[PDB]
């Protein structure tokens, strides 16, 4: 299974000066209790940003530097080599990485930021008669997680 995880704002934003523009718990615990113990694939600029891989997960990052060496982190150096790697994985991002791959991907978990942010990175435009609304749930409010948000999960039709 082949899937997008991505946090977008109301405009598509997902980043903004190599980093998150909003810090919400809420979607980092969505992220782990969906993405531990599978595989996260990434761009190699959004990896450096990170720092560090992220632990309880297979790790691969994309690069065509092929001298690429990180400890506890999978290197590939194509598109092609994603459809070469077994169990759930999830397409984490960034800009670039998600425009090549929203049109191969089966499925979608997209967190929508319901505000409008500061960005100079977007998530691609995509339509709703292409993906079906297989769930919709909202997030909860409460002192650590005060911007509202919804759970998406799309699935292509
Ligand atoms: N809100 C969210 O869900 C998320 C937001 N972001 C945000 O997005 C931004 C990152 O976007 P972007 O700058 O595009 O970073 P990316 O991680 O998407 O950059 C991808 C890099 O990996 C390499 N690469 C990508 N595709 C290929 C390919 N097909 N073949 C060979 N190499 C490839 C390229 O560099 P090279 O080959 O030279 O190494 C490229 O620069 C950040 O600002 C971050 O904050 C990122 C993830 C999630
Ligand atoms: C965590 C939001 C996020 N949410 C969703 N729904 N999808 C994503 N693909 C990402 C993402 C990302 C990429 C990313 C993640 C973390 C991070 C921070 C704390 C703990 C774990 C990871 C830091 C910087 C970063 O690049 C800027």
């Amino acid at each position: 299974t082949l899937s997008i995880l991505v946090a977008h704002d109301l405009q598509r934003v997902i980043g903004f000066e190599n980093q998150l523009p909003w810090h919400l718990p809420n979607d980092l615990k969505h992220v782990k209790k969906l993405s531990t113990g599978h595989t996260l694939v990434m761009g190699r600029k959004t990896f450096e940003s990170i720092g560090k891989p992220l632990p309880n997960r297979r790790n691969v990052v994309l690069t065509s530097d092929t001298s690429f060496n990180v400890e506890g982190v999978d290197v590939i150096h194509s598109i092609e080599d994603i459809y070469q790697l077994p169990g759930h994985v999830f397409i984490f991002g960034g800009q670039t990485l998600f425009e090549e791959m929203i049109d191969k991907v089966d499925d979608m978990y997209i967190t929508v930021i319901e505000g409008k942010f500061r960005g100079d990175t977007f998530f691609p435009p995509y339509t709703f008669e292409d993906w079906e609304v297989a769930s919709s749930v909202e997030g909860k409010l409460d002192e650590k997680n005060t911007i509202p948000h919804t759970f998406l999960h799309l699935i292509r039709k």
